[PDB]
Formats: C-alpha cells, structure tokens, sequence
C-alpha cells in the first residue's frame, strides 16, 4: 500500500496473510474455514496466518492454519487475470474472536463514489522498494467503469474494476495482491493488478467480488 497509514493492531480482523516461508499475498476470512484471495497468489506449501499485526513479531492473537484445499476460479485466465479469485480452505476452523472475524460477501455490486478500506503488507514505494512488517491501510473510492476502462485499455473485463486515485499517490503495490477491499462492511474487491503502484492515471484493478457470491456460496456448500 503506498500512500496509505498504519491501519493498528487488529483494527482489520479478516486480513489474512499468505504465508509460504514468507508473507506472499493477502486474504480474507470469509468464515470459521474459508478465506478469498486472488487466483494470481495460487500456490503449493500456504499457511494462513490470522490475528496478524506485525507479520515478523508474534504478538499474541495470531492464528496459523494450513491449507487444507485451494480452488482457483475455474475460469480464472493467467493472461489476463480474468476471474483472479481463489478459495482456500483451512486445514482447522478459525477460532472466531475481535481479532480474527469473517468479513460479508456482497449482496450487491457497489456503485462508482462508494469509499472502500483496502489494506495489506505490501510495497510501501511508488518507486523503489519497502516492505513494512505491520498492516497498511487506504480509503480509496471505486472509480467508473469508464476511466477504469479508459486507464488500461482493452485489459478490464466486466470481472474488474478501478479503485484509487487518477493523480495517483495512493495505490495497492506488490504483496497486497488477494487482500480485501471492503466498502460499506462487505468485500466488494481483490487486490488484483495494475501499472507499477500509485502512478498518475493507473489506478489498483480488483476482482468484482459481488460476481462471484454465488460461486463463493455454492463451492464452499459443496466442500
Ligand atoms: N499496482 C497496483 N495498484 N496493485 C497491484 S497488486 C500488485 C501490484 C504491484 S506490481 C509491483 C510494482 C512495484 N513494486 N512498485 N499491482
Ligand atoms: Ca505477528
Ligand atoms: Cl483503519
């Protein structure tokens, strides 16, 4: 997150990290066993890490669960990350508390103008790098499917959509990829892509989570 302030401790309790060694991707905890990412952080060897402030200190309040079963989108396109949603069930349920809490699906799609909170443990640089070890944060506003469409032509799909700021200062980076973008109490976003972080009329692409509750409902049902 670049241009973003320290969330505090917990304050963002269905934040997951992916971990595989390292703090790779983020996440969101759905439910007690579920959490959504992006297809784009698929990978063998991940342990979910919940509770998570300070990603290299153990502060007490952290939850570490392994992967029991990954589910890329079916349809999820590596080329064009078409569908960059991803399902992972936990090897044991979350235990649910105030710092380790599911986050609600969609209902709705959200409309251009609604704020969002998008949050993560990635880049903190717009150019070169830094990693910070404790939860970023940004409010940030869904933008119109025009400017989106109009910032990376013939790249978003009906699956995607912009949030940020056309002057730019202020971005998802690298590492925030698969975590939340809540807006009104409900995940309405994936950190998914874009053109470097924070640059001038390339805003953060996200997955358009409220195309895929039905999905998200009907496979965990099923597993
Ligand atoms: N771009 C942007 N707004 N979001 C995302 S998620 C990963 C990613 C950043 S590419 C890494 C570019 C860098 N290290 N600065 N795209
Ligand atoms: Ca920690
Ligand atoms: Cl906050």
């Amino acid at each position: 997150i670049v241009g973003g302030y320290t969330c505090g401790a917990n304050t963002v309790p269905y934040q997951v990290s992916l971990n595989s060694g390292y703090h790779f991707c983020g996440g969101s905890l759905i439910n007690s066993q579920w959490v959504v990412s992006a297809a784009h952080c698929y990978k063998s060897g991940i342990q979910v890490r919940l509770g998570e402030d300070n990603i290299n200190v153990v502060e007490g309040n952290e939850q570490f669960i392994s992967a029991s079963k990954s589910i890329v989108h079916p349809s999820y396109n590596s080329n064009t990350l078409n569908n960059d949603i991803m399902l992972i069930k936990l090897k044991s349920a979350a235990s649910l508390n105030s710092r380790v809490a599911s986050i609600s699906l969609p209902t709705s799609c959200a409309s251009a103008g609604t704020q969002c909170l998008i949050s993560g443990w990635g880049n903190t640089k717009s150019s070169g790098t830094s990693y910070p070890d404790v939860l970023k944060c940004l409010k940030a506003p869904i933008l119109s499917d025009s400017s989106c469409k109009s910032a990376y032509p013939g790249q978003i799909t009906s699956n995607m959509f912009c949030a940020g700021y056309l002057e730019g200062g202020k971005d998802s980076c690298q590492g925030d990829s698969g975590g939340p973008v809540v807006c009104s109490g409900k995940l309405q976003g994936i950190v998914s892509w874009g053109s470097g972080c924070a640059q001038k009329n390339k805003p953060g692409v996200y997955t358009k989570v409220c195309n895929y509750v039905s999905w998200i409902k009907q496979t965990i049902a099923s597993n």
